[PDB]
């Protein structure tokens, strides 16, 4: 029920979107914060990346960091 948490990236989907599989087990849908879209932040599939989830579907989210 985490609603902060770190995952590894899957793989890249159309608008902006990636599967990512969380530390606790469960896949989520998520695309990068406006913040990483102004700094150009790469994302690639094995990243690890900080997601915060959004309170109507534990299963979509907000990429917000991605370890360098």
């Amino acid at each position: 029920g985490a609603i902060e948490v770190e995952g590894r990236v899957v793989e890249p989907l159309p608008n902006a979107m990636f599967r990512i599989e969380l530390e606790n087990g469960h896949k989520v849908l998520a695309h990068i914060s406006g913040k990483m879209r102004q700094h150009y932040i790469r994302i690639l599939p094995e990243d690890r990346v900080v997601v915060e989830l959004s309170p109507y579907d534990l299963s979509r989210g907000r990429i917000v960091y991605r370890y360098k």
